[PDB]
């Protein structure tokens, strides 16, 4: 997250880092046993890690689990990244509590103007890689599909929506990727890409989750 601020020790309770030795790319605890991340996060040999503040300390709260399967969406294209998202069932359950806590799947598409809340440890420069320890934040808004299309023109499908700063400066960075983007408490979007990091004019583009919410419940109710 580039010009976001500390989000203080579990304030995000639905955060996941998604951990193969190193931290490499967030998530979102939905229920107990499912995390929903970004389908380019995909790779084998995950472990989820629940209750994180500090990923280089262990500090208390957190829960590691590892993954039973990870369910990438069967139309997800690499090349344009349309269908970015991914979900991954726990080996076990989590334990739930204030620290812990899932974060709901929306009823409805949000619009252009809503303030999100994006979250994660990736990198914090634009130029440059510095990664921290502990959980960034940062405030953003759902843009018009005007002002992403012509921003990333041919580039943005209907399942993308952009959010972030045209003025640059502020927004999310690799190592966010697969985190949520929540507004009015419910998860509306997953960190995908964007061209470089809080460059002006080139805002972030997420996973639109509400086009997603039966394929969600039906996958999971299968499996
Ligand atoms: N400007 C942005 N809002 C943005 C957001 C997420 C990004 N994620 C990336 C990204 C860049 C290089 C590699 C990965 C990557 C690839 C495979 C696995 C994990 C991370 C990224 O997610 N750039 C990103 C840029
Ligand atoms: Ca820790």
């Amino acid at each position: 997250i580039v010009g976001g601020y500390t989000c203080g020790a579990n304030t995000v309770p639905y955060q996941v880092s998604l951990n193969s030795g190193y931290h490499f790319c967030g998530g979102s605890l939905i229920n107990s046993q499912w995390v929903v991340s970004a389908a380019h996060c995909y790779k084998s040999g995950i472990q989820v890690r629940l209750g994180e503040d500090n990923i280089n300390v262990v500090e208390g709260n957190e829960q590691f689990i590892s993954a039973s399967k990870s369910i990438v969406h069967p139309s997800y294209n690499s090349n344009t990244l349309n269908n970015d998202i991914m979900l991954i069932k726990l080996k076990s359950a989590a334990s739930l509590n204030s620290r812990v806590a899932s974060i709901s799947l929306p009823t409805s598409c949000a619009s252009a103007g809503t303030q999100c809340l994006i979250s994660g440890w990736g990198n914090t420069k634009s130029s440059g890689t510095s990664y921290p320890d502990v959980l960034k934040c940062l405030k953003a808004p759902i843009l018009s599909d005007s002002s992403c299309k012509s921003a990333y023109p041919g580039q943005i499908t209907s399942n993308m929506f952009c959010a972030g700063y045209l003025e640059g400066g502020k927004d999310s960075c690799q190592g966010d990727s697969g985190g949520p983007v929540v507004c009015s408490g419910k998860l509306q979007g997953i960190v995908s890409w964007g061209s470089g990091c809080a460059q002006k004019n080139k805002p972030g583009v997420y996973t639109k989750v509400c086009n997603y919410v039966s394929w969600i419940k039906q996958t999971i109710a299968s499996n």
